[PDB]
DNA sequence: CGGCAGC
DNA sequence: CAGTGC
DNA sequence: GCCG
């Protein structure tokens, strides 16, 4: 029953569609309200409904999925039989206003609701009246472009542009784009990048000199989250255009890590979100705790190699990356 | 029922 | 720290 | 929202 344990190719056969894009809908609603805890049921439940082998006929069907209930087989029944769902109707005004804050990067849930209640109701209203983070800036004055969704393509030209400019300082640094372009989907939200020396010493220093080489070029355009540690791992987060006409601005996340921790870094970095959440939920059960650094006891570090070692260690069969797109 | 991933 | 995003 |  958990889906770290299945391939996410068995959603490619959604035979309910037209229930779940409805409820996607309410789930999309109590996350930008923050009710964080009812929006993950939903989002379960939604992979349940997109992985079920078959169309639900009823509502005694809809309850023996794992993760659907009774609230959630009563509204299944009320789609399937009148084509809408009544609940719908009833959402707060607020939500598609607390969505378009929400959708500015680094603003979340209690920043849009701050300014909500604040009387700010559109963009113009954030520019011009509200206090703004450096951050939040730089998202609002890119909000239409962090929003699209980048062809495959692209980010393989972002992660060339990252690999080169890091092996002209050192031609033994290994870069490796993780995320949606692992998982292999025709399009990426960002692009993940994950970097390791395989000689297995440290490399403080290379980063920031990898950083400002990307800058000078004009590559980079802007810091979202400048250079910063993670226990031994060095993570960067900002903003990059490709040169030419017709570029967007695209977001750009890289993570440095020591070699002895890239099998468990891939594997965070290749996702999917709730996959990650799946697997780590099992190791607990398990007695284990897994993280970007390590699978450890409840700690003792173990030995992981490569992501088979983690799967195994877990009790679960291989899944490529492509069959982790929960 | 409290947990719901773990940085 | 919080808030935030990955 | 759902569940061990
Ligand atoms: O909440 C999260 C978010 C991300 N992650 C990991 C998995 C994800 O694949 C990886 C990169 O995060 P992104 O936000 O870039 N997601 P992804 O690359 O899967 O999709 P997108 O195409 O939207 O970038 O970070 C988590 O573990 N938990
Ligand atoms: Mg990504
Ligand atoms: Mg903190
Ligand atoms: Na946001």
């Amino acid at each position: 029953k958990w889906v770290c344990a299945q391939p996410s190719s068995q959603k490619a056969t959604n035979h309910n569609l037209h229930i779940t894009e409805k409820l996607e809908v309410l789930a999309k609603a109590y996350s930008v309200q923050g009710d964080k805890w009812r929006a993950l049921g939903y989002a379960k439940a939604i992979n349940a409904l997109k992985s079920f082998h078959k169309p639900v006929t009823s509502y005694q069907e809809a309850c023996s999925i794992p993760g659907i209930g009774k609230r959630m087989a009563e509204k299944i029944i009320e789609i399937l039989e009148s084509g809408h769902l009544r609940k719908l109707d009833h959402i707060s005004e607020s939500v598609p206003v607390l969505e378009l804050f929400s959708n500015i990067w680094g603003a979340g849930t209690k920043t849009a609701q701050m300014w909500y209640q604040q009387g700010f109701r559109s963009l113009e209203d954030i520019r011009s009246q509200a206090s703004l983070t450096t951050q939040q800036a730089i998202g609002l004055k890119h909000y239409s472009d962090f929003l699209e969704r980048m062809p495959r393509e692209e980010a393989t030209e972002i992660e060339q542009t990252v690999q080169k400019a890091a092996q002209a300082f050192n031609s033994g640094l290994l870069c490796v784009a993780c995320g949606s372009y692992r998982r292999g989907k025709a399009t990426c939200g960002d692009v993940d990048v994950l970097i390791t020396h395989p000689d297995g010493r440290s490399h403080r220093g290379i980063f920031s000199r990898l950083l400002d080489s990307l800058r000078q070029e004009g590559f980079l355009t802007d810091d979202l989250v400048s250079q910063e540690e993670n226990g031994q791992q060095q993570k960067y987060l900002g903003v990059c255009r490709l040169p030419g006409p017709g570029r967007r601005h695209r977001r750009l996340d890289i993570i440095v890590v020591p070699y002895s921790e890239f099998a468990c870094a891939l594997l965070y970095f290749t996702g999917s979100a709730h996959f990650n959440r799946s697997m780590r939920a099992l190791a607990k059960t398990k007695g284990m705790s897994l993280s970007e650094h390590a699978l450890s006891t409840a700690g003792r570090v173990l030995p992981t190699p490569t992501e088979k070692d983690v799967f195994r260690l877990l009790g679960l069969p291989y899944r490529e990356p492509a069959e982790r797109d929960w």
